[PDB]
């Protein structure tokens, strides 16, 4: 939790109670656990949606949705139950209340069991299985000089009717909410990214949406892959970003302009970014996942868990930011090493709440925290991208200017800031590592065995920003070399592996003053010619399995090569920059690199020349 931030511990394991209806009597019971936090503004009141589960942390036991709301901004909070159980059993159970705001209204959705022991996806059939709605009306009233709300919950529907007895290729089981918080469509539409299985106990998400306010239901004709659970969406310049947990795996991240009609993976931007744990091996989280505007900003904000533990121990609960090109590591919004694993993250009236579970023994909390050093944090990083984005932007390059400098899609950028051991990200998202660097004006100079930067990307670990690099991305630098090689030695490329022998592409020159690009495992061949003490401006680019190398704005011969065998999909281990930055690769380097930038896509040739005629221009040194 970040300096300046605090929090409580609202909806207490063991403590906190809730006002438990049955046989027509309301009893106020204490409450084993509180898992499945869910938190929202509705017209300015604060409500805090969750499971509230009464005898055991265990999934299949006595569970209803507690509420709690705040007319405050969570100072004080009201109690009640705003979803029961269908008391048919011991461990009946209303689950994944996943919330959508509309207006004054809250739409939750979850399934509903009334005897199962076993976990939902175990089931054969969907015998025990309900899909309910309820919703909640808030009104805010000022009987007696101070702001008051009520929420009156409604009896919950049943959507089952709305549920095909078939989906493409297979027969549908049950489905439930993705928990935590959906969303209205720019349209208008509810939208509920929904996990559901299948007679062969897959799982897979779907978009349930609603046209006429939640009284009729749709699923859109496209899924998921299989294995994707607790779906988590927002909509992002006209399009859904269903978020999935994929438990062993890396989290998919798909988009789709059609109502889930058709899913396509984010591959360019956010898919894969996110392991669950930090060998990406165990069981993945819920995550809350929004697009809010800060400081004028359109952004997302994504939490889950490290898991450094394993399992579902799911500790260190981070915030990530990103604008759908950088992604930023706010922090950790847990406590030290703390299980934290489902969360809620809420933006209301410009501050930054967090609700979320801590877990000791199986016993869970929600705690709600005011993340007022981690909001600093991103309004300074927001600062720091519409700054350097305006600077780019507002260049005027050479003809009267001539097309401005692109920053869609600039995802990093190299340049003037560095330490002893670092070369700074303008961007603040992922700094690259150097030896035997001396700063220079907008770059580094390097030299020796050993020399160069590297600029991580599997080697980011976990949280892999620039997965997207994968399938395509434009490397840009400024390069001069200061002296001529023994044989060949590299300037810049994307490297497999992490010595940098491994190439997937990328430019070395030679004794002979000609260019290497390397293309791949394509055989190198030496082409063009440069001489020592001149800059030269190189663009990498791959898109389409497909590489080329630019040099003064002109494709280098062997440009349009596959880089990647059409079967599998690279894993860039990181770019290296002015050397291996390998003590034990064998090559010594001795060049300056400017100015070095990564975008998400490949650049156009318009693109490409405006970056080619302003490298003097585009450096972050005096700014």
């Amino acid at each position: 939790l970040a300096p300046g931030s605090s929090r409580v511990e609202l909806f207490k394991r063991q403590s906190s109670k809730v006002p438990f209806e049955k046989d027509g009597k309301v009893t106020e019971r204490v409450v084993h656990s509180f898992r499945l936090p869910a938190l929202v503004n509705v017209d300015g009141v604060m409500v805090a949606i969750a499971d509230a589960r009464y005898e055991t942390s265990f999934d299949n036991s006595l569970i209803d949705t507690v509420a709690k709301y705040s007319v405050d901004d969570g100072e004080t909070w009201e109690t009640q139950i705003a979803i029961k159980n269908s008391r048919a059993s011991s461990v009946s159970r209303v689950v994944d209340p996943t919330v959508i705001v509309k207006g004054n209204k809250l739409y939750v959705l979850v399934g509903s069991y009334n005897s199962s022991r076993s976990y939902w996806t175990s089931h054969g059939d969907a015998r025990d299985w309900d899909i309910l709605l309820a919703v909640g009306e808030v009104t805010k009233s000022t009987a007696g000089g101070k702001i008051t709300a009520s929420i009156k919950w409604g009896s919950p529907v049943s959507l089952k009717e709305f549920f095909p007895a078939e989906m493409e290729g297979m027969h549908t089981n049950q489905f439930l909410g993705g928990a935590g918080v959906a969303i209205v469509a720019s349209n208008g539409n509810l939208v509920y990214p929904v996990q559901v299985t299948n007679k062969k106990k897959q799982v897979f998400s779907k978009i349930f949406y609603s046209e006429d306010e939640g009284k009729t239901w749709k699923f859109g004709k496209g899924r998921s892959a299989f294995g994707c659970s607790e779906p988590v969406a927002l909509e992002w310049e006209g399009k859904l970003i269903i978020n999935t947990r994929v438990d062993y795996r890396r989290r998919l991240v798909y988009e789709s302009s059609d109502m889930g009609n058709t899913w396509l993976e984010a591959v360019g931007t956010l898919s894969r970014v996110w392991g669950p744990s930090p060998k990406s091996n165990q069981p993945g989280s819920q995550s809350s996942f929004t697009a809010v505007t800060i400081e004028g900003m359109r952004v997302m904000l994504f939490t889950h868990p490290l898991n450094f533990k394993g399992r579902w121990l799911r500790d260190r609960l981070n915030l990530w930011l990103t604008d759908n090109q950088r992604i930023y590591n706010v922090g950790q919004v847990s406590i030290g090493d703390e299980n934290s694993a489902y969360s809620s993250v809420l933006y209301k009236d410009d501050k930054l709440y967090c609700l979320h579970e801590i877990n000791s023994n199986e016993v869970y909390s929600l705690v709600f925290a005011r993340l007022v050093g981690e909001l600093r944090i991103i309004k300074s990083v927001l600062q720091s991208w519409k700054n350097w984005d305006s600077h780019l932007s507002s260049i005027c390059t050479p003809a009267g200017c001539g097309p401005a400098v692109t920053t869609v899609g600039l995802v990093g950028f190299l340049s003037h800031s560095a330490t002893k051991t670092e070369w700074e990200d303008a961007y603040r998202c992922v700094n690259a590592s150097t030896a035997n660097a001396e700063r220079v004006p907008n770059g580094l100079k390097f030299a020796g065995v050993g020399g160069g930067a590297l600029w991580p990307v599997s080697q980011q670990g976990q949280n892999q920003r620039y997965h997207f690099a994968n399938h395509a991305f434009t490397l840009v630098a400024s390069v001069t070399i200061h002296e001529v090689p023994k044989g060949a030695s590299p300037l810049l490329g994307a490297s497999l592996d992490s010595s940098g022998g491994k190439k997937l592409l990328g430019l070395s020159y030679d004794k002979r003053h000609q260019w290497q690009p390397i293309y791949g495992s394509t055989p190198v061949t030496p082409t063009g010619s440069w001489e020592m003490g001149k800059r030269y401006h190189v663009v990498l680019t791959m898109a389409n399995k497909i590489g080329s190398v630019y040099i003064d704005g002109e494709p280098l011969e062997g440009s349009g090569q596959t880089v990647v065998p059409d079967e599998r999909t690279p894993d860039i281990s990181h770019f290296y920059v002015g050397g291996y930055k390998r003590s034990g690769m064998p090559t010594d380097s001795r060049v300056t690199v400017n100015n070095v930038l990564l975008y998400n896509r490949q650049l156009n040739a318009e693109e490409i020349r405006t970056l080619f005629l302003s490298q003097d221009l585009i450096g972050t040194e005096a700014h």
